[PDB]
């Protein structure tokens, strides 16, 4: 599978990072994209590196979507590009997975309307307010949609995600 | 199967808290063990819950042992108790990883003669005067312990350290 990560500097450093090695365990590529290439920083300082820019990426190449937490969402979610990749991969039904303020950027992408799933509790009020039904549960998988709320969640939030790369 | 790890203050935060959550995921019993009860706080921030002092610690009790680096291990390396219980299981031919600084405890075990494993290559000389073969690979199996070097190898570390829990 080729799996695509999409960042920006302040992503909440284990909710990237994490997930990254857990997928390359399984021999996938892992590609992280961001407004440009070169490095992103997160919250407790670790750098990771930018494989691809948005404005670079054809939705099509890729299997799988990961959309990590943190302040980066925030940013993510303003950029065209990001929205529409994100939109196209959701529609598609290709396995896509959240955590923390991730959603910020599914719903910026129009995508969450009779959906359900979790996020951290701080945004709960604007995903229902996208027409998605927020449930407070480590993890939930809503046919390709597999989201978890925060960092104590990931054992499980890959536990699921995993299973729909098989 | 429980596997226990080993760590204080300054710990790698990602070298401790990924594998924490990997090996959760595969529905195995994880511990942390400490010089004292309560937190642990790492180089970079994190903190984490400590279930046990080394001084409660019966080595019998775990079926595998997990040392992460940082600058945690040159000061659990002193720690007799800390010794004890890494000789015991190791020599015991029970599942040991190691990571970083990792080494710096089995070196202070005397456990490591006839050994071959890598580490940080900081610390390369110090592995080979313990009577080890140090090699430089992103991660190396011999026998009951499988030891890597950085934080960017953490998915090979896993990879074959998960296989020894099956």
């Amino acid at each position: 599978m080729k799996v695509l990560f999409l960042s920006a500097d302040g992503f909440e450093d284990l909710e990237l990072i994490c997930p990254l090695h857990r997928i390359k365990e399984e021999g996938h590529e892992v590609y992280v994209a961001s407004f440009e290439r070169g490095k992103i920083t997160g919250k407790h300082g670790y750098s990771v590196n930018v494989d691809l820019a948005f404005e670079e990426v054809g939705p099509d190449e890729f299997d799988a979507l990961v959309l990590p937490g943190g302040r980066a969402p925030e940013i993510v979610r303003l950029n065209e590009k990001a929205i529409e990749i994100t939109r196209k991969m959701f529609e598609a039904g290709k396995p896509v997975a959240s955590i923390c303020h991730g959603p910020q950027i599914l719903i910026s992408a129009g995508v969450l309307k009779g959906r359900k799933g979790t996020s951290t509790i701080t945004i709960r009020d604007d995903v229902v307010n996208a027409g998605a039904e927020w449930v407070n549960e480590e993890v939930v998988v809503d046919g390709n949609w597999v989201s978890s709320r925060h960092p104590g969640d990931l054992y499980a939030w890959m536990r699921e995600f995993v299973k729909l790369l098989k």
